[PDB]
């Protein structure tokens, strides 16, 4: 069974006796050095098209917790930049520390924000989630790194619902929460060819990181840090530090969509 984490005994140094690919040649997440990375003309214009999106459940699965939408029709949507056609939303998630210095997975010329937002899209040309996991253009991942300073608004009902999911396992109604409020105002991104963070550490991702980071405040990062990678009954362990460190960039380059 799965007993992967990211404890001393369970974390990132340990995954590849279970998951060899940890050791493969499109790792994520990365560091993005802003200086070598380069304006890509070929991208076209990025297309969030979050209207129609429809949240449904928020889950503590025990390594973080997702918002889970209704993926069943082409509701959600992520196009453009350096995708070739529709990818769909299917849930959001966060990586975070234990300490507002530490949390991203990528890095920006190695600086670690507090936290970082990842929003989960599978090509509907292949189907099904499953199917699209086992293709190289399988997922579109958008990153957004979290600073600390003034609240997000559009976070705090995700905030709010936390404590009712505190331990692995729970979940809860999470119905009509509007994913844009957790945006950025600008769409400027770096995209790279990468991997899903945790394992199984499948080689499907197309990453696409936005360049402005999101305000939340201290106390709603803090919230996130109240929650328990246990189960109810067991002995506490605070999700925090629930990150992957940069990996080796290989035979990659990151593409900036600005001048
Ligand atoms: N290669 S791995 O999937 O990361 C992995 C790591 C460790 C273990 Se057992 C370990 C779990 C923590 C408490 C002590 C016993 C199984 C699988
Ligand atoms: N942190 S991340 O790279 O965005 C990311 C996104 C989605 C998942 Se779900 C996982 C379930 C088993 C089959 C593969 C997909 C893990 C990690
Ligand atoms: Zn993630």
């Amino acid at each position: 069974s799965h007993h992967w984490g990211y404890g001393k005994h369970n974390g990132p140094e340990h995954w590849h006796k279970d998951f060899p690919i940890a050791k493969g040649e499109r790792q994520s997440p990365v560091d993005i050095d802003t200086h070598t990375a380069k304006y890509d003309p070929s991208l076209k214009p990025l297309s969030v098209s979050y209207d129609q999106a429809t949240s449904l459940r928020i889950l503590n699965n025990g390594h973080a917790f997702n918002v889970e939408f209704d993926d069943s029709q082409d509701k959600a949507v992520l196009k453009g930049g350096p995708l070739d056609g529709t990818y769909r939303l299917i849930q959001f998630h966060f990586h975070w520390g234990s300490l507002d210095g530490q949390g991203s997975e990528h890095t920006v010329d190695k600086k670690k924000y507090a936290a970082e937002l990842h929003l989960v899209h599978w090509n509907t040309k292949y189907g099904d989630f499953g199917k699209a996991v086992q293709q190289p253009d399988g997922l579109a991942v958008l990153g957004i790194f979290l600073k600390v300073g003034s609240a997000k608004p559009g976070l705090q009902k995700v905030v709010d619902v936390l404590d009712s999911i505190k331990t692995k396992g729970k979940s809860a109604d999470f119905t009509n929460f509007d994913p844009r409020g957790l945006l950025p105002e600008s769409l400027d991104y770096w995209t790279y060819p990468g991997s899903l963070t945790t394992p199984p550490l499948l080689e499907c991702v197309t990453w696409i990181v936005l360049k402005e980071p999101i305000s939340v405040s201290s106390e709603q990062v803090l919230k996130f840090r109240k929650l328990n990678f246990n189960g109810e009954g067991e002995p506490e362990e605070l999700m925090v530090d629930n990150w992957r460190p940069a990996q080796p960039l290989k035979n990659r380059q990151i593409k900036a969509s600005f001048k």
